[PDB]
């Protein structure tokens, strides 16, 4: 995919020295997140990465007129003593990432969005360890061995999906960038989370150590090299 | 169309006190606007403005990667002894107003862009009154006489566009709002020169007075009354 050769791609190291204070960052807007158990959501092995596949009526806007619908959302992970986020922080790789994906209501379908500014936006959060089992990240990682199999899927009830973001929704990087899986199209509003999410030790072993991918190897060190920014500015909604 | 009464509506008043200073705004990259003297230009009294078109080849870029292609430009205006500019600052209203409008390079058509995010773009520069008689400005308003009818038309000679703009390319406010003509559509970036234009009392009087509109009634006061932000936070290049 020749979008994969863009000048301006993701994952990038994000340097908060160079980033831009911009006060029209507002408080990220969640609404329809905390969905009901049934009905029950569809769980994938892509062979990639793991897959939550969302239901209608999860909107989220990224400030006043600028909306979206969320679709799944996915995780980007690495190995025994080894990190795994996509996005860096002056050069520190974080042991996981979760990216929740969405696409802009003025458009019906994702192709139609590809490539379009602001067509897509992505949110993304660091995953790290604390000491506490994660209560709603056990809900998906307690059913990986279901799905331990290249292209396997199990379907699981619905949950709070905002708890598996962080509860700071004000202070976030926002930068314009492409997916980071063929075709890398641009255009993508990608918002990071300074405020990180903690799952235990055992539930980072579990996401590193349960999956497998093509052709009997481990599913791991699932995230894309770091891009240039090549003169793009990411603002911050903090000074 | 009921497009008119959405909530992110154009024009608005800018109050620089509030405006949100973002440093990661970069100087407007306007190439290809120097036109040669032919092609001509069919310029179009429409009824409800004055009309330029414009050739390919005009490209415009609001950022990294955020590239546009101008379409057309157009004017508002006001009476004698009343001003008709659209936007205004702090309430006061200008003189004049003059729109460049411009298509995304993602969108081939301007049919698809409209009501999607950043689908069109607009410059818009405040033109006042000054002691002298401006160069750039007379090769339009010399012409106007000539399409004084409403629906007439005539071809001009090919100028340089750009110098009907203001000296500073990197001072300007930027918002997301409408058109300011039905169908209202939604998603248009609006960048507003902070410096203006100016123009001698007499081309003001060209402006205003020459052209004829729907009806036997003078071709004046072609401007949308003020919307409000709601919510919106206007954007500045500058501290
Ligand atoms: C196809 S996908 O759901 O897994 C996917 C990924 N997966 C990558 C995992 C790690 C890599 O080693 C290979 C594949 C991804 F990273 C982004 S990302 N990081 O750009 O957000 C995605 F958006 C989607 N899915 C997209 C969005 C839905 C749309 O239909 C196109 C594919
Ligand atoms: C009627 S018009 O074309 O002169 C016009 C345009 N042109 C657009 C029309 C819709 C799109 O399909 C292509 C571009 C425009 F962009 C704005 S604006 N301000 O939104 O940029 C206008 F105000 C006017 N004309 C208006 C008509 C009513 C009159 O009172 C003021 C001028
Ligand atoms: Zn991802
Ligand atoms: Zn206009």
């Amino acid at each position: 995919s020749p979008a994969c050769a863009g000048r301006f791609q993701s994952p990038v190291d994000i340097r908060p020295q160079l980033a831009a204070f911009s006060p029209a960052l507002r408080p990220l807007e969640l609404l329809g997140f905390q969905l009901p158990p049934l009905p029950e959501l569809r769980l994938r092995n892509n062979g990639h990465s793991v897959q939550l596949t969302l239901p209608p009526g999860l909107e989220m806007a990224l400030g006043p007129g600028r909306e979206y619908r969320a679709l799944q959302l996915h995780l980007h992970w690495g190995a025994a003593g080894r990190p795994g986020s996509e996005h860096t922080v002056e050069g520190h790789r974080f042991p996981a990432e979760i990216h929740v994906v969405h696409l802009s209501t003025a458009f019906a379908r994702v192709d139609e969005a590809l490539g379009r500014p602001g067509g897509l936006a992505v949110l993304a959060a660091f995953l790290e360890e604390g000491p506490e089992e994660n209560s709603a990240y056990e809900q998906l990682l307690s059913r990986l061995e279901e799905i331990a199999e290249e292209g396997s899927e199990t379907q699981v009830p619905g949950l709070d999906i905002s708890a598996l973001l962080p509860s700071d929704f004000s202070r976030y990087f926002q930068y314009e960038g492409s997916l980071t899986t063929p075709p890398c199209a641009q255009g993508v509003i990608w918002t990071v989370f300074q405020q990180t999410v903690m799952l235990s030790a055992k539930q980072l072993h579990t996401l590193s150590d349960t999956l497998w991918g093509p052709g009997d190897s481990r599913l791991q060190l699932n995230f894309r090299a770091t891009q240039p920014l090549n003169g793009r500015v990411i603002e911050a909604s903090f000074p």
